[PDB]
């Protein structure tokens, strides 16, 4: 009665499972978590918003760490502080700050904290929901919380406990006895590494893993088979490709909309996940994000007559562009090469421009001239306010140089607004506004497709999550 699960990522990620959001998620409980609005509590026993400025955080009692420590608000505390400290460089600080501002964090009693944001923003509940409490009497010490040796037997909240390690091949974790929620249903997780992808197959097939992520190949194979059962979750990620408005010509509002409407995401959504398919793209938010919606927002829809009639209405002309993409990533190539037998149709010489990971990322963030397009995906949460970070004048990851002042104004607003229904107004104005620039063109919702046995239960109670598979690992078991 325990899990396998095929784990696809960094060989050394289970030599520091906090650097690992997958395994840190088995190891370390949340206090909370956020779906449209609604909270669910883990470590919490309380969480109360007032007035959209004062958020008390109160844990349940007889919580403890896995080394028998219980834990209080102080280890709450400790972890805010933590994360506020620019020293250790978090990456969640972003969701401790308000504007640049950081909020107030104070212990109220020995289970409860009061976080006070420095100006009101209902934006506030989901940033803190993705921060996970670490032990005070571990942590204390380390100049580098990230890159400490005090992670090697790591010490946890979670409903399993580390239990052993095998450089780079398998990571178990047992059921935590003293779990604070119902007992585990399953006895043990073991990540196993196979970087031998018929292995991987054949392991699945075998019986020898309960669980994996498969290629668009894998998924249709998975869904012929008898022992086997698919699902599908989303990655919360837009896949799109942003113009680089360095570039004079990508700076051009009707070139960018007409080649929009040259290009067509279902073609590349085809090409990197069969028939199968995915989730096709008009907005700048994910479907799971608060305030989603597709109403009155500009998919430009393939057209390829209307697309050389604005080329042409431009007075702009165009045979040679370039597009980059980072070699590191699902689909992007496949994009590529999609958005180049796409172009030649409107009579344009598409050159790609592979590029590894940080070279990618360095060149993006840039306000470099070397390609007109690049294939991206960006993860921004279910809070629409940081996805003001691709789109707003001045964003570091805005040096493709969208601009509009009008839209810069509405994300400020958005950011402001306390009541629930008029940021909702606001939101949809974004996602429509930004549709009629054209700035990016929006490709897929990015889908996990998943295949295990047929005897896996308790998934959709485990609830499939992006980069931490799922958000309950308590509640997974083989029949």
């Amino acid at each position: 009665s325990g899990l396998e699960v095929l784990f696809q990522g960094p060989a050394g990620a289970f030599a520091n499972v906090k650097e690992d959001s997958l395994a840190s998620n088995i190891v370390y409980a949340p206090l909370y978590t956020y779906e449209k609005g609604n909270l669910v509590n883990y470590l919490a026993e309380k969480v109360d918003f007032k007035d959209s400025k004062e958020l008390t955080i109160k844990l349940k009692s007889n919580l403890k760490w896995h080394d028998g420590k219980p834990i209080t608000a102080e280890d709450v505390l400790f972890t805010f502080n933590t994360v506020l400290d620019e020293k250790q460089n978090s990456p969640s600080r972003q969701y401790l700050l308000v504007g640049e501002k950081p909020v107030k964090v104070e212990k109220i009693d020995d289970l409860t904290v009061k976080i006070t944001l420095p100006t009101a923003s209902e934006s506030f509940l989901y940033g803190i929901s993705k921060i996970s409490p670490i032990p005070k009497h571990v942590f204390e010490g380390e100049s580098n919380i990230a890159k400490s040796e005090k992670n090697n037997n790591p010490v946890g909240s979670g409903a399993f406990k580390f239990k052993e390690w095998k450089k780079g091949e398998s990571i178990v974790f047992e059921k935590n006895a003293d779990y604070f929620g119902g007992e585990p249903k399953a006895d043990s997780i073991a990540l196993k590494i196979i970087p031998n992808e018929a292995s991987q197959e054949a392991a699945l097939n075998n019986g020898e893993i309960s669980l994996m992520k498969t290629s668009a190949e894998g998924y249709e194979k998975a869904k012929s088979n008898s022992n086997l059962q698919t699902y599908t979750y989303s990655e919360e990620r837009l896949n799109y490709i942003v113009f680089n408005q360095n570039i004079s010509n990508m700076a051009n509002k009707e070139v960018r909309q007409a080649l929009s409407y040259a290009l067509n995401r279902n073609e590349m959504i085809e090409s990197a996940y069969g028939k199968e398919g995915s989730v096709p793209a008009k907005s700048i938010l994910v479907p799971e994000a608060d305030f989603y919606t597709e109403e009155g927002v500009e998919g430009y829809d393939q057209d390829t007559n209307k697309a050389k009639d604005l080329l042409d209405k431009s007075g702009v002309k165009i045979d040679k562009l370039k597009i980059g993409y980072n070699t590191g990533r699902f689909g992007h190539k496949n994009y590529a090469l999609v958005a180049q037998q796409e172009l030649k149709k409107i009579g344009i010489e598409a050159e790609i421009v592979p590029y590894e990971s940080k070279a990618f990322f360095n060149i993006l963030f840039s306000n470099s001239t070397e390609c007109d397009m690049y294939v991206n995906g960006y993860a921004w949460g279910l809070e629409p306010n940081p996805y003001r970070g691709m789109f707003e004048t001045g964003q570091y990851c805005n040096q493709t140089k969208y601009s509009n002042a009008e839209i810069d104004a509405l994300w400020e607003k958005g950011f402001t607004e306390l009541n629930k229904e008029k940021r909702e107004e606001i939101y949809k104005q974004i996602q429509q506004d930004i549709s009629k620039d054209a700035p990016i063109y929006t490709i897929d919702y990015e889908q996990n497709l998943m295949a295990a046995q047929k005897n896996l239960k308790g998934i959709k109670d485990a609830k499939p999550s992006p980069a931490i598979l799922f958000e309950d690992w308590s509640k997974l078991y083989v029949e």
